[PDB]
């Protein structure tokens, strides 16, 4: 059926340190607006299944 | 960097008749376990980007 459990961070604000764990999950802003929580244009989820 | 505004469904009970619009968003459940809008553990986004 498909598996969909496993993801991947695909935008964040800056490169990674070595040995960094980063786990947030916030909505990410690639444009010039607030998303305001809302998955919408220019609104990503951070993380791609 | 690439474009990330453009969305298909990838989850449906059933298949559309013919000249069928759907629009709605859900999460939809692929197992035997409620989710109560959480994209976790068999707990899946109908978008995909």
């Amino acid at each position: 059926g498909g598996n969909y459990n496993y993801r991947y961070r695909l935008f964040r604000k800056s490169n990674l340190k070595p040995f960094e764990r980063d786990i947030s999950t916030e909505i990410y802003q690639a444009g010039s607006t607030p998303c305001n929580g809302v998955q919408g244009f220019n609104c990503y989820f951070p993380l791609q299944s």
